[PDB]
């Protein structure tokens, strides 16, 4: 796992996450595929890392859109979706 991939299992979300509707069936599928290779802390913790660079580079970013994918698509991420998470505390 590395931010490449995360990119392009989240990129499906990204109209969702920039205020468009969804979260599409292709996102939630990125999601659910991207929860199953984060298996280990160190995974999660890349997923993190990736994903709080990425946001702060999309334009629009809609953090109740995003905050909303992990139950929308079915995924237990039981850490709020904020810009100031801390991915070290991510297990």
């Amino acid at each position: 796992l590395n931010c490449g991939q995360v990119d392009s299992k989240m990129k499906p979300c990204l109209t969702y996450v920039q205020g468009g509707p969804g979260p599409s069936g292709e996102c939630c599928n990125g999601v659910r595929d991207l929860h199953n290779q984060a298996q280990s802390s160190g995974d999660r913790q890349t997923v993190c890392n990736c994903l709080k660079g990425i946001a702060r580079g999309i334009h629009n970013l809609n953090l109740n859109n995003a905050a909303s994918i992990p139950s929308k698509c079915n995924v237990n991420v039981p850490y709020t979706i904020s810009p100031d998470i801390d991915c070290s505390r991510i297990y």
